């Protein structure tokens, strides 16, 4: 849906939460678990993870970050046209993980907070929709989806 100027926006953020992306990823894992403490009970293998310490302590909690930041671009990347990685995506969190769509919504929060946060002068408000347009937007698809399969509350 969004535009030539506003994927050329959500691109350019992201060339730079490419600089350091375990840092991010770390980042938004955490606001997303301090802000929404049921989201994490859903990770089995971060569940016994305490405080804010443990958490940035923890290296599988890093790769974790790597995991999803990758994929993540992935889709950015392909501005719109990103069917290809979405698909599987939406079927491992429906079928498996358990994710509701107020997660994607969640961990979205804490995606612009955490820009926000990391990238004061890259960021004001040209910036800020354009990256949360394009969220909606995964959102939108994997929700599709998800109703397709019977999850979608
Ligand atoms: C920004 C959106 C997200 C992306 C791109 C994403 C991507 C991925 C990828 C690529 C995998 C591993 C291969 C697979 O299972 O598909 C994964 C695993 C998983 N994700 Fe997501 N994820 C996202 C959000 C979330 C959220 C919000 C939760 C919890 C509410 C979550 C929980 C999990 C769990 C529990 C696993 C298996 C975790 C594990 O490997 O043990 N994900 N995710
Ligand atoms: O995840």
């Amino acid at each position: 849906v969004l535009s030539e100027g506003e994927w050329q926006l959500v691109l350019h953020v992201w060339a730079k939460v490419e600089a350091d992306v375990a840092g991010h990823g770390q980042d938004i894992l955490i606001r997303l678990f301090k802000s929404h403490p049921e989201t994490l009970e859903k990770f089995d293998r971060f569940k016994h993870l305490k405080t804010e310490a443990e958490m940035k302590a923890s290296e599988d909690l890093k790769k974790h970050g790597v995991t999803v930041l990758t994929a993540l671009g992935a889709i950015l990347k392909k501005k719109g046209h990103h069917e290809a990685e979405l698909k599987p995506l939406a079927q491992s969190h429906a079928t498996k993980h358990k994710i509701p769509i107020k997660y994607l919504e969640f961990i979205s929060e804490a995606i612009i907070h955490v820009l926000h946060s990391r990238h004061p002068g890259d960021f004001g408000a040209d910036a800020q929709g354009a990256m949360n347009k394009a969220l909606e937007l995964f959102r939108k698809d994997i929700a599709a989806k998800y109703k397709e399969l019977g999850y979608q509350g």
